């Protein structure tokens, strides 16, 4: 049931660029966005 | 809502992905930001 139709992979590529290729930051933001998506619906 | 997250750039990406559908972009931006503020 985990959401797959938001373009998560494209969002991740955007975030990796924005955060200067900081993997830890990308992981933190992707985790919270996807957790939040589930909690908000 | 943490403004270090590049919400405007995410919106531009969604607009392309959803064929410029305003309603879809709104739906997704609403839920992403509601979820961000809820989630820790």
């Amino acid at each position: 049931s985990v959401d797959l139709t938001v373009p998560w992979d494209d969002i991740e590529a955007l975030l990796k660029n924005n955060f200067e290729n900081d993997q830890a930051a990308v992981r933190q933001v992707m985790e919270r966005l996807q957790k939040g998506w589930s909690l908000a619906k």
